């Protein structure tokens, strides 16, 4: 079944050690919710070999399957290491009296292939500038399995 899609910048100043994360918006989630829309919110997680090195989060947008974030965040990653890193970027449905349930997930940067690893590349391509690109959303549990 078709989960979304998330569109994210992503820039990289290797002297500075600097990458930035925009989270510019979603579209066509998966609905969550008993009114036939989703309260999403967007997750990024700094992973390297399988441990959390750092958790930013977005703002809560209501009711909307095709919400628009431009949202900015920042991660210290250094040169030496920027090949050794994934960014996970999990689209979630939130539930302020129940749970937030993931609707879906993508990763960039080590062990990511196709389009992701075309934009992480494209990111070291072009220091400094912040590329684009979207991407389709996967089911938790198969990106979960690839991030092990």
């Amino acid at each position: 079944e078709k989960l979304g899609d998330i569109c994210f910048s992503l820039a990289y100043v290797p002297t500075a050690g600097k990458l930035t994360v925009v989270i510019l918006a979603a579209k066509n989630l998966k609905k969550m919710d008993v009114g036939g829309l989703s309260d999403p919110y967007v997750k990024i997680h700094l992973m390297q070999n399988g441990k959390r090195l750092k958790k930013k989060k977005t703002t809560i947008k209501k009711n909307t399957l095709n919400p628009w974030y431009n949202e900015s965040f920042s991660f210290e990653v250094p040169f030496e290491q920027i090949q050794k890193v994934q960014v996970v970027v999990t689209v979630l449905d939130y539930d302020k009296i129940g749970k937030n349930d993931a609707i879906g997930k993508v990763f960039v940067g080590y062990n990511s292939t196709g389009a992701e690893l075309r934009h992480w590349s494209d990111m070291l391509a072009n220091p400094a500038a912040p590329i684009a690109q979207w991407h389709t959303l996967q089911v938790e549990e198969e990106v979960d399995a690839m991030l092990a």
